[PDB]
């Protein structure tokens, strides 16, 4: 069986086991702000930031057919300060190519250039979306399970704890085919699930990359905070 | 869309919505108690308990081919307080024929005769598995979803939290047939998932009786308490 996993219980400048794009800062105090904070202490709008996991991860192979199972997990806070203009534009963990580069900002969260499904994106996100586009659900924040499109297969709507702490699993069984994203409030208990019918192989390149990425909106304080505490993920493709 | 739901943030004695069964009593603090709690405090082995909703579910209709979707909330607590000799039995949630009675204890949970793989049951399930049967995984605790037999279809591991509140959350879509079940401490900020297809119009009948049961074992203190402090329910037929 061939594995990886990785475990940051918090964020450690200049470590070259993650890459930073874009806006991502790491903190002193060991916090990932995906995107920016002003000197204020207030999210700036015309934002984007990601990062990525340096090793690649093996998920399929084309000639023994064999898919990988895997699981993340990551803590996460979003702050919006703001009551006009609404918030934008939310955070998304993402799996796809690997030597990618931040995408599209704003609503496509850095990961998509714009909103058309298309099979050439090779890429799987679990979304945490702030902002309804036009091709989003009416509610937000919600859930979304991205398939090669911003446009989700599925979202689930939640209500943000605003600037508490969300505890985020996200777990892919290569038996069943199925993706599960779970959202858990400490703060208030409140626990949100999401789960569809995803095959990898169909999905993803035999290697891909694993990454967090988050925007804000595009017009004047049309922001909020995405900062991440923790992450850690693990697969495993058997042999 | 025909809609039935429910929800007790707390039980209270004499509610004529749910039906007790076996040694299942309501105390005067609100707590359901699936098993029997000794005067000296210490649960009670052979001990089998169950609760109904007194309402039966439309869960999918023969003439239309529509299946509903469904979800259920509840928590709970179990403590192990004997050294010796290993706890048992556990707690299950469960679907199945109406107007049904206890079945035999111990490792069936009150909820099945045998460890036969048995359509006739009509019965799906996700346990809370405390003692580890000839048919179970080595591990104990482990979640499982049952369908149609104790032998589960898929079991996930967890650590108990001795005598510390769950909350579990249970939902299945009817369009991907995914049923998962996840399980939070917020004692300790634990996590648990678990899902495997299921499609319900093979298995439960029509009309169902929703239900949570619990069972001490077969052994003088095989026993652990099965405490439940709140339960919810929601299910949309379409049409
Ligand atoms: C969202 O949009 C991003 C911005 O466009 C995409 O990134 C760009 O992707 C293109 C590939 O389509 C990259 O361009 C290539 O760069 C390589 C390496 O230098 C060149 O070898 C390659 O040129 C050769 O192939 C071309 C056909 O693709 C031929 O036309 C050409 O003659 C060569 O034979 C190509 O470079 C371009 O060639 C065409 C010229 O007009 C152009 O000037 C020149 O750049 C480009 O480098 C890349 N930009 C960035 C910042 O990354 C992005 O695409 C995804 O990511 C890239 C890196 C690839 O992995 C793609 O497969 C992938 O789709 C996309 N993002 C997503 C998620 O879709
Ligand atoms: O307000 C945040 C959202 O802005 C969206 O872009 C809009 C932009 O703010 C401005 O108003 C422009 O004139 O219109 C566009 C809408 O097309 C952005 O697409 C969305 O994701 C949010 O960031
Ligand atoms: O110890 C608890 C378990 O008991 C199991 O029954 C056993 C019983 O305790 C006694 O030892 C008897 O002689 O053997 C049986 C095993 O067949 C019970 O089946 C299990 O669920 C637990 O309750
Ligand atoms: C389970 O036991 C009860 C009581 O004997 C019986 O009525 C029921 O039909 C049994 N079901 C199965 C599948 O054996
Ligand atoms: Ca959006
Ligand atoms: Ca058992
Ligand atoms: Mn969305
Ligand atoms: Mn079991
Ligand atoms: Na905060």
């Amino acid at each position: 069986v061939e594995t990886i996993s990785f475990s940051f219980s918090e964020f450690e400048p200049g470590n070259n086991d993650l890459t930073l794009q874009g806006a991502a800062i790491i903190t002193q105090s060991g916090v990932l702000q995906l995107t920016k904070i002003n000197q204020n202490g207030m999210p700036a709008w015309d934002s984007t930031g990601r990062t990525l996991y340096t090793k690649p991860v093996h998920i399929w192979d084309m000639t023994t057919g064999t898919v990988a199972s895997f699981e993340t997990r990551f803590s996460f806070s979003i702050e919006q300060p703001y009551t006009r203009p609404l918030p934008a534009d939310g955070l998304v963990f993402f799996m796809g190519p690997t030597k990618s580069k931040p995408a599209q900002g704003y609503g496509y969260l850095g990961v998509f250039n714009n909103s058309k499904q298309d099979n050439s994106y090779q890429t799987l996100a679990v979304e945490f979306d702030t902002f309804s586009n036009p091709w989003d659900p009416p509610q937000v924040p919600h859930i979304g399970i991205d398939v090669n499109s911003i446009r989700s297969i599925k979202t689930q709507p939640f209500q943000l704890d605003n600037g508490q702490v969300a505890n985020v699993v996200i777990k892919y069984d290569a038996s069943s085919k199925i993706l599960l994203a779970v959202l858990v409030y400490p703060s208030s208990g409140a626990i949100y699930t999401i789960a569809e019918i995803v095959d990898v192989k169909q999905v993803l390149p035999e290697w891909v990359d694993v990454g967090l990425s988050g925007a804000t909106g595009a017009q004047r304080d049309a922001a909020e905070t995405h900062d991440v505490y923790s992450w850690s993920f693990h697969a495993s493709l058997p042999e």
